[PDB]
């Protein structure tokens, strides 16, 4: 009667660079369990010796199409957490490996599928460095990137359409020694773009500038019925996580958690396929 289809992300990036604020973020879709992060890091011998400890997972219904959708979202430490950055990366990347021979294991004998679909790169604000492309580019031979700015409330608007502009044109031409092919970043659709809020910027295919909260507003959590509104209060003023003129968190996790739900699956048993030979 029900189909279940299952959808993995898996996030990396730089240390304390708010990986894991922005995963409780995108899978506390209103409706669901409202998760939320409390700041601490994640340490690289937890995701060792209990990485589904690190892993969030929401669950929900399609009436019409009625499928039940799994969507787990992998947290990772930080690249910078240790001494070596390429550590992590190979660490990150027997993960994804370990979870196709996991669905290979299940179909020799043969279906909760643990296989990863997409990644979510986290890119520092103001500066993207050698190293950081040189990640995605190893990491993208194995899953498509999904590049994401974090840390927006870090630049002003005109810092910010500055730095959009000259991230998407690293990666396009990262010209850093030892990446001689593209990037494997993922391309939407122009009417999945739209439909989940993206602006279309001159730019093509810009990175995502997000903003995102543990602290919500006080005032809008003592409503009846409680609003829950993270923000980032400064003596100066307040960012909102939520707005989407502040931050593409909102036109993000709409991408992710809805909109891109068909095209996301659909390249599965493709990627699989091609990992096959090995
Ligand atoms: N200025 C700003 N700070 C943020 C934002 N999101 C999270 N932070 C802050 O960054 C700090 C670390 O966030 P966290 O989510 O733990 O990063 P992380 O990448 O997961 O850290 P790691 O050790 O596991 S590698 C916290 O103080 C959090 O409040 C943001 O959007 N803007
Ligand atoms: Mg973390």
């Amino acid at each position: 009667i029900w189909k279940k289809k299952y959808i993995k992300l898996i996030v990396v990036g730089d240390s304390g660079l708010g990986k894991t604020t922005l995963i409780k973020s995108l899978i506390s879709i209103p409706g669901e369990r409202l998760q939320v992060h409390d700041g601490s890091y994640t340490p690289t011998e937890q995701f060792r010796r209990d990485p589904e400890s690190l892993s969030s997972t929401v669950s929900w219904r399609d009436e019409e199409d009625r499928v039940i959708w799994v969507y787990k979202i992998q947290d990772t430490p930080g690249y910078g957490d240790e001494l070596d950055v390429f550590r992590n990366l190979k660490m990150v990347q027997d993960y994804i490996e370990s979870q196709n021979r996991k669905w290979l294991e299940l179909e020799q004998a043969r279906i909760e599928d643990p296989r990863v679909d997409l990644c979510i790169f986290c890119i520092p604000p103001h500066r993207l460095r050698p190293i950081d492309l040189k990640y995605m580019f190893e990491l993208g031979k194995h899953v498509p990137v999904v590049p994401v700015v974090t840390k927006a409330d870090t630049m002003t608007i005109r810092e910010a359409n500055t730095y959009r502009t000259e991230v998407a044109n690293r990666i396009a031409n990262p010209m850093v020694p030892g990446i001689h092919d593209k990037i494997n970043i993922f391309k939407f659709e122009r009417d999945t773009l739209e439909r989940a809020g993206v602006q279309d910027h001159a730019t093509p295919h810009p990175p995502f500038l997000v903003i995102a909260s543990n602290d919500i507003s006080e005032e809008l959590a003592a409503a009846e019925p409680p609003l829950f509104w993270p923000e980032r209060r400064y003596p100066w003023g307040t960012a909102e996580a939520f707005n989407k003129e502040h931050s593409d968190l909102l036109a993000v996790r709409a991408l992710l958690m809805k909109e891109a739900l068909e095209e996301i699956s659909k390249t599965k048993r493709a990627r699989y396929e091609a990992w096959r030979r090995t």
